[PDB]
């Protein structure tokens, strides 16, 4: 298991505009469009996101590439935040996996404020700190995602992937 097959699990694999839980325009695998309420928009940033005019359709090849852009985009987020990145180093590879999967997820920004777990997380106390996550609208909203992302940072195993 690794990243990719982890977020490819939790995100699935679309091949047209779809809309998130959310309710946003998504494509591909998690690929968040727009906020926007506006199909045309969200058509407008497809086209603009693959170089192409694609009516809103991609290839599972397309689909893989932006998926890649963004979990580069994801560590390197990590990597440059001032909050996250201590935690990051401080992780083991599984945990560290957990952590990228929040940011693909919320966005640096929304995972850098979950101050009280973050620190719990460079303690190593897990337990504490998978309480405190399930403390959250993200695990309100999203359960059977967060409690997979929630236990796989506790344990530091890809147990909730079998
Ligand atoms: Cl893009
Ligand atoms: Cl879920
Ligand atoms: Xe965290």
């Amino acid at each position: 298991m690794n990243i990719f097959e982890m977020l490819r699990i939790d995100e699935g694999l679309r091949l047209k505009i779809y809309k998130d839980t959310e309710g946003y325009y998504t494509i591909g695998i998690g690929h968040l469009l727009t906020k926007s309420p506006s199909l045309n928009a969200a058509k407008s940033e497809l086209d603009k996101a693959i170089g192409r005019n694609t009516n809103g359709v991609i290839t599972k090849d397309e689909a893989e590439k932006l998926f890649n852009q963004d979990v580069d985009a994801a560590v390197r987020g990590i990597l440059r935040n001032a909050k996250l990145k201590p935690v990051y180093d401080s992780l083991d590879a599984v945990r560290r996996a957990a952590l990228i999967n929040m940011v693909f997820q919320m966005g640096e920004t929304g995972v850098a404020g979950f101050t009280n777990s973050l620190r719990m997380a460079q303690q190593k106390r897990w337990d504490e700190a998978a309480v405190n996550l399930a403390k959250s609208r993200w695990y309100n909203q999203t359960p059977n995602r967060a409690k997979r992302v929630i236990t796989t940072f506790r344990t530091g195993t890809w147990d909730a992937y079998k």
